[PDB]
């Protein structure tokens, strides 16, 4: 039913660091503000990324894009059905957001997640990168992917699957030490290979990371040249064995929440299987302290 | 229902000759062992074909994939409905398999199957084939194929379509003599013309071969060069009549169990139509003493 | 639910002359006998067109093929509801026509109609034109159409397209003089723009022609000399305005009955819009004498 | 070194029927005058052909077309030491033709030449037909071509490849009757198969015909329906057996000057290679009193 | 000999308002400076376009590209046995250019040349614009092209084409009034339709324009709102006749020297033909005060 | 300087054999006669292979072509300054072979070789295999090719590289024993990787074998079971290791005379280079008694 | 007058380092021995890098290639006229190498040179990498390309230029400190970019490092982490600025030697034009301790 990832909004304790982060390393374009809250594209979407002030340093929402005004009374249906809690958001926080209609709400375990219809788009301002980027991969694919972390996978699987419609990619077992290791969840809502990823990992944050798809590959090396000499760089370049996402790892002024930079990654469709894999690297991303 | 065949276990009077069979005549990768059953790979799963010792010197057990969770249950509703006895594959045959989950059972006549999902993949170790091959037609269309023998086509017809969810590509009567034929049934569960054929044969197998689908004709020739050296050619190079299948066939060290390496088949789809015919060998396929 | 027009068989005063007509002019390939019928090939059917001895000088009966078993037996089904009289045919009649199975019956004004399933198919004996042509399109689409007379087109139709299943693809106004005009209805159960039409014409046969579509404009090209030194031409080249079939007629060696021999038509797909046509010609289609 | 066939002027006794036949049946668009000439249009260029008055009713004068300046000067280097007559156009020439520079002069056999280079274009005018006609492959390869009647095919020959720089692509005798045969030779300067066909026929023009070339099938198609009501219909449609192109003939309203218009033949390389054939017709071209 | 126009160095009156023009508008790339002059970017290039202050206000010189050290010396060659006067760029200019190797020297009327070898290029500093434009079309076709303003346009033509091997492309007689008309003539040196044209206009300037290709239509498009909102546009967007650029004028911040923003020309090859026009817009291009 | 090798004629003691085998076998289409020698197409050409009766059981001539008439003559200088005998075909003998003009000489050897230029097609008879073949490869690349049996490889060589104009392709060594190798050479005169090849061989033929290109493998595949059935195999289906030509042998009427039916070959350019191979077979290829 | 690198011979201390290195890490194949040297194939060629005992640890030769007999002596007689001296290979040499013909020399600084035609290919001995690599770019480009320290570059530029016929592609200075910077010359002979570079490095080997090219991305980074587990990471992945080679370099088991492994490089053409570059990396390359 969700039909993809919309916009991320952070609260962070430094946001002239996240600025230059988004703009001069990332790429992205800073438009402007809504409230205390910078904005900043990636494409013909009014915004894509809120970074407002905050001693969260943290994902502050998520919001979650379905087609039309039915598709959001349907989503509010399945909402009641599950007897999940949620708000209509009024008419101030339609305007703050630039949507036609969002239901607000929260996953199992704090997240505050925004289910929205109706993006304001501005092709009459066309998107202009703060940084040598060719172009974001987004579309219907949304604007990229975020890794949740969480207490209770199980729990988080089945609120995500069975109340929002996300469903089921792979599983890779993430070697966490000796004899300790965490599967990590991947789920799809359209041809992204996963929107969102839930893992049981040992983080006081909300999220682990998430992830920006460039058009070509010298984006990406561009881009890990630009985070390194931020001295941010946090992986080597690598690909990815389920997604096959070619990408490279950074910290963003945020301790403890990284970025993924990646290109070229593999999409799914209904012929998908579920499949197994006990690393997360086909090869490359050698950790970096 | 099924998806694909995704694997198979032979048991067999010589595992040194199947071993060297596979990877330096065949040209499958060997990887390890599970148990006292060494594997062997063809593309990213962790194996396709097992291997173990055993008096049979025939086919042991055949995977049968599904995509999910959620449609091995129903795969277990329709055995149970059916009448089919099974059982859960407890957690040390789940590892041993390396599956997430499946079903034990029998086909008919005996040949055990192993309905599974979520099956492990190890893109971090690429495939590399143990004699000049550039590589196998899997994917969605499982491992490849394989002829059933059976006393009774029909009854047999009945359990692998209407149980399985197998669906009738064609039927092609095998002269097996001046008067006598054998109508052979070939059935689809994907895009691959056959995955499981059925034939009442007077041989004294579970199956009469089972089949390799190579990338090039080259991988082919080379294959038909390979294996006439270890002198266990069966037929000389031909094409199928209704899968269009380019191959030549060769002795196991199995005796009465071939194996059949193949090029450009025909596949199928929604708008497949039934057909009969009378020969296997639209040309080629000359048997060889 | 009727997929395609498989076959055609013919009942003619001059076999002899009907033998030549197909494999010289036409450039079918002459495949055999079953029983006192002459039998053709446009391709890797066993045979497409019967011709056998009758005064009849028409089209004996036309084979309609649906894709499987199940299906002719939901054919079967709609018969019975429609209320119309069928037979199933013996053993005989299915080795004689080669059809693993078969519904005998009719249409409203006598044509005999056989639904069948499960078609031979011999790919081990290549199809080879009698004459230069280079080849036929058939496939899905099946061996061609032909347009059938009727006494009264709403009776005709309510039975092909509410017991048969054909759709009406569109309508030609036939000018049959100042103040005369048959509206032909054209229908397809495929691809193929149409596989029969139905118009009143005066005319005392079953059929006005039937038509076969060739691979290249050369091919006609070649045709339509090949028949004209046989004296046979009775349009000169055209297209079609509904269809778009670039072809020529000629006369069959049954007087009254002719042969259409075209390329290159517009497919019809979902999609497809029903409209009406003054001409029958595009361009071309002069009649001759 | 001429590089296309530019331009044709013809002096006839009816121009309003010459006005019609073009533009109406042909459908090349009337582009005014120049001085007593109407003139007309077949694509970008000021002008393709011109009608003027005269008792002529043949071909007045052909225009051939070189690259530039330079190349027009190696001409008139070429016409000067072969020993033969020219003449450079003076300034109002060049103002009635709209070229920048041109050489008049004479084929061996009466047919006025004019070479000329820098031709008026007026894309601010876009081509528009006067009947429906997609549109003229011209280009690179010039106007289309005609065919020349000579008293002596050999020394034609070297005047027009010797002097001219025109290459034989092949030779079709054409058969004059039971022991007549006319060896009618095929030149040309550019991809088009021929630009220039010399034959020495028994006619009474310094032309047979000139040849257009139309875009697609069905602009030949509806041509020929457009000439047959016009009653000028010489020919069948038929392919050619050199080039071929397919297309039909009619009469101009010039009495024994014909036009061909056709559609898709083949063209001319480095790698082509000098044939012979014994007919003109591949197939069709059946003549048509 | 002259490969393509490399680079172009301005000297104005106003440099800020230059800058802003390029960068903001223009969506060029702010490069740093050599000696006085801003140098900016269009692509791979270390710079394309250099600013200086003068009282000028027109361009200052024009950098003509060669492949080679060789082919400088063949060009040194050339101008020897022309009589054209010369200088060899010192060791401070080739730095100063980002050079190997360069000839300095003027065409007929005063235009500063420099025909240079080896320059310098950054790829590890990724173009990045400073407006919303996708890139240049530069490449083998070098920077753009100008139109020079030259006294007599037979003398200048004999430097250009005969001295630095530029080729007549076509002509345009520009209507300068009710009986006044400039025969503008258009060259290439490569692929590009024209680099360099030549223009006996009534204009105190070297040049009337200089041209930029944009990479899509509506990067010209958006580019046109820029100079609109600068107040800059001379006239709506067009297409020219004889190149078939889509484009739009604009006044640069030099009184009288204007800027040309285009997509999608023709190219030129050695097949070329030259030819002539009477207006510069195929449609489109109204002036505007 | 020659073109590519277009046609064969054979002297042999059984014509009606040869006539059988040529068309039931190979596929060839019957062409009338001329003279006493019997004509066989292969495409468009009015005759390809000429067989006529003769105790000699071996090739009798080869025609080389060239593109013209200049072209002839050029060849004729050749031989004239390399001192080879040759004499220029009579009308009689122009008209026996359908070319407008020849040379007729021999080979350093005894092989009767006829230079021509100017062959008869014959489109108004579209080709029309005699057996299940779908086309030949012919066109520019000629008819196919032959290997040469001689007594000095180098004196061959000198000859038809020196004189005739072909061009080493590369060298594969012919293992004839455990100490005896014979250097096969192939040569080229176009894009066919050889279309004659020299080899010193132990066998009193002129020619060890000629080679035809069908144009699908399918071809060949049923081309060997054809020939199988007439018990003609000499050598399994395989692959060369220098053209790439997957192929069989097959012995013709001509005792210790073989034809190869191929498919899919390499094919040479002016980038190629010259290498050795130790083997003929990349596979297959088995001989068979 | 080079065609391409062909071939490189080492003289090593560690020849069991060498052969574990270049199968296991590198993915060669191991081709058996000629001498005392074991031979390692990419490819085709029966043998492309050699390896033998020595106390040099640096390249022992390379092999240039010609593609025939006459150009080998066209290179002879450049040499003789160059003043070069040189020795033509004896048999036992040309048995040793494997070609029909070479002339060995050495360039101005050292370097044994082998210009050599005629190599041995083994086809039917099908190429199987030692390591997961899917293939690499050879060809007409040849093996690869090396790096050339010399203690002139002038001198060598010379000698390579104009004496073996390479072409400067581009100049990359090469900062090798504060005020120290290497002008590195790169040189082509084919459609590589570069097949051998000049710079005068401080280095006590002869070459730098050689670069073998993959055909994919992930054969590069599977490349990466077998040479990291090697611990021979000489540098971090990158793409270069001027072939835009994609790859990483490692440590080769001599001293001071490495190895580039990369992919997707741009390639070179007859319109190529010199440039210069101030850096090797476009990004990354960062360099490994
Ligand atoms: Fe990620
Ligand atoms: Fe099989
Ligand atoms: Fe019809
Ligand atoms: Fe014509
Ligand atoms: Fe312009
Ligand atoms: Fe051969
Ligand atoms: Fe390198």
């Amino acid at each position: 039913s969700i039909e993809r990832l919309g916009y991320l909004g952070f609260a962070v304790k430094d946001v002239p660091a996240w600025d230059h982060f988004l703009t001069k390393s990332v790429g992205l374009m800073a438009a402007g503000s809504a409230g205390d809250a910078a904005l900043y594209r990636a494409d013909q979407r009014a915004w894509r990324i809120a970074v407002q002030p905050g001693e969260l340093d943290d994902l502050a929402y998520a919001g979650l894009e379905v087609d039309d005004a039915a598709a959001l009374e349907r989503m509010a249906d399945k909402l009641r059905q599950a007897g999940v809690a949620f708000t209509r958001g009024d008419e101030a926080l339609m305007q703050q957001r630039k949507v036609m209609g969002l239901l607000c709400l929260q996953d199992p375990f704090g997240l505050p997640l925004e289910i929205y219809y109706g993006p304001a788009e501005i092709f009459h301002e066309p998107f202009l990168p703060s940084a040598p980027v060719s172009g974001f991969v987004t579309g219907d694919q949304g604007i990229g992917h975020f890794v949740r972390c969480v207490p209770d996978t199980a729990k988080a699987m089945a609120f995500y699957t069975e109340v929002l419609g996300f469903v089921l990619s792979d599983i890779i077992d993430i070697q966490m030490g000796p004899e300790t290791s965490v599967p990590a969840h991947f789920l799809h809502c359209n041809g992204r290979h996963h929107t969102i990823a839930l893992a049981a990992f040992p983080i006081p944050k909300r999220i682990h990371h998430f992830m920006l798809q460039a058009n070509t590959i010298d984006d990406v090396g561009y881009a890990f040249d630009r985070l390194d000499a931020a001295g941010r760089i946090t992986s080597l370049l690598g690909r990815h064995t389920n997604d096959q996402t070619l990408s490279f790892y950074a910290d963003t002024p945020s301790p403890m929440i990284e970025v993924e930079f990646g290109w070229g990654p593999r999409t799914v469709d209904s012929s998908w299987t579920v499949a197994r894999h006990s690393r997360t690297a086909m090869w490359g991303h050698k950790s970096v302290r």
